Formats: C-alpha cells, structure tokens, sequence
C-alpha cells in the first residue's frame, strides 16, 4: 500500500530516520 512508505517502509521510508 501507498500508506507505509514513510517509516514502514525501510529502504522506501527511510526518511523516517533523516
């Protein structure tokens, strides 16, 4: 889904740990 992509998403959301 298009809704983990921030931080439930590590190498897609990696930017949760900017």
């Amino acid at each position: 889904v298009a809704r983990g992509w921030g931080r439930k998403c590590p190498l897609f959301g990696k930017n949760k740990s900017r």
